[PDB]
């Protein structure tokens, strides 16, 4: 039932804004770049902290979408554009903060298309689950730079 | 003319949500302090971030509403409701600090916005919004990080 309330469903749209974003970010301008994240990256906070409680089942694994090779390459586009913005001391990189965010989203909507309702509702626990320490830390520690790059 | 902006609005309306929030503070729990914080603080930074570019008229100066007295009782209510939780390391600052800092400018605009002087409304507007660049935004994002770690970093520690 979870995979189907309304907070999930705006999730799952701004997760894949979110994606696309990044996924054709290829050559942007950094300043556009850098504006238009501030923008997505509060939305996406917010609607991830919106969403109901989700339990994982565990018996059927989800499928993986992110490889080390779309990592790398989405990795490695994002800090081109960054370019001597890039890195921050907290030596870290704005580019990578995003890769991995990426990764978990990424892996979420990907799963959540294929309509088999149990991988569905585990690929959303698992979502929500990494967002404590992993993708959503990342993601408040990378608005902290990023608003520096504009602003700082 | 921009106080009439769709953009202009929402930010009202979070703005207001936002000081309400914390005026109230004395009434609920840290849980739902935190909770709720971590979804008014994302929103307040994208509704300031989508307002329109505005322009001083200057003039008369708009009335402003926070005065020490009621800065430091906020800051102190914040302090008590936080605890221990209160202070993090990222210079040692603190959460209630932050809040009412970013709460004086968010406060003083929402407060002449109200008092209907279209002047004065575009002026507190134009202020607010250029100190979100110069300082509140910042504070917004460093709160925002502290609190996501109070709420989900692993306890315990030494």
């Amino acid at each position: 039932q979870v995979i189907f309330d309304k907070n999930v469903i705006e999730f799952v749209t701004v997760a894949a804004e979110f994606c696309a974003f990044l996924e054709r970010a290829e050559s942007m301008k950094r300043s556009t770049f850098v504006d238009t994240t501030l923008k997505i990256l509060p939305l996406l906070y917010l609607k991830a902290s919106m969403l109901p409680k989700c339990e994982m089942i565990g018996d059927e694994s989800p499928e993986t979408y992110v490889t080390e090779e779309i990592y790398e390459v989405l990795r490695i586009n994002l800090a081109s554009i960054l370019a001597e913005k890039d890195d921050y001391l907290e030596k870290k990189n704005i580019s990578e903060d995003l890769a991995d965010i990426y990764q978990d989203i990424k892996d979420f909507i990907f799963v959540f298309q294929l309509g088999l309702n149990e991988t569905m509702n585990d690929s959303l626990a698992i979502c929500q689950e990494n967002f404590g320490l992993l993708w959503g830390q990342k993601l408040v520690n990378t608005m902290r730079a990023l608003h520096d790059v504009k602003y700082s």
